[PDB]
DNA sequence: TATATATATATATATATATATATATATATATATATATATATATATATATATATATATATATATATATATATATATATATATATA
């Protein structure tokens, strides 16, 4: 980047900016393909891996709540229901993703809780107060900590920290990851770096 | 005029050697068309759904990668204008 002078707000100013830059933006895409490429490359596992440990966890809670008795027709959780708790995970992975401390991501994951089952637990059989009782499961079976208590005081439900939220167990490497092709065609080490 | 040697034409039939046409049917060899169905081989179309493979569009959010705009201040890097 911004102008990082003055706000000076004014509309047209941006849109003409915009329309400025446009024959710019179009090669500095071009020339940021060749750090793009591999920031994605070792930024998406943390993505993949908080899903299938969150589609792991949620099976093995929801499998041991099975085996108290309860009914398959009782407890859901198909298809948007499980959207909603990795919406909760995956802004998780976000706060813990920057160097914040740990009440700050206890806060921030509760809001994007109040927000989340805000919206998609209103007309489908299932209470705010179970859905954070299974927040507060995983959460045990991750780090042990159950920090959320929650209230359908209004007509939304509210979710509120009690304890400070510690960051997720997987860290984002900074690596440079070559093929097995390269390491076994090549002559010597320095041919794999240079 | 008669005869031995060879090249072709006729006279009149019969025969061995091959090239094609008919007469009338039944075969064996292959190229294509129909009759009526059933089947194995592949090219595409529909009938109704469910799924594995990829190309893009949406439904509604939260993420990870990059291009630029703002929201509002403080910095670090450079281009010029001022204040004295």
């Amino acid at each position: 980047m911004a102008r990082k002078r003055t706000s000076k707000n004014d509309p047209l100013r941006m849109y003409l900016n915009y329309v400025r830059k446009l024959q710019t933006m179009g090669d500095a895409y071009d020339e940021s393909a060749k750090y793009r490429i591999a920031n994605f490359e070792n930024g998406f596992k943390s993505l993949h891996m908080v899903e299938n440990e969150f589609k792991q966890y949620l099976a093995n809670v929801i499998d041991e709540a099975i085996k108290s008795g309860a009914s398959p027709q009782d407890l859901p959780y198909v298809n948007e229901i499980k959207l909603a708790l990795m919406k909760i995970f995956t802004s998780w992975l976000k706060y813990s993703n920057e160097k914040l401390g740990a009440n700050e991501i206890a806060i921030n994951v509760a809001g994007t809780a109040t927000m989340t089952l805000t919206e998609n637990l209103y007309g489908t059989r299932v209470s705010c107060e179970e859905a954070v009782s299974l927040i507060n499961s995983i959460f045990a079976v991750w780090v042990g900590v159950e920090p959320f208590e929650a209230e359908e005081r209004e007509g939304a439900c509210l979710v509120t920290p009690r304890s400070p939220l510690p960051p997720v167990p997987i860290s984002s490497p900074t690596g440079f990851s070559a093929p097995i092709q390269e390491v076994l065609q090549a002559k010597s080490p320095e041919e794999i770096i240079g």
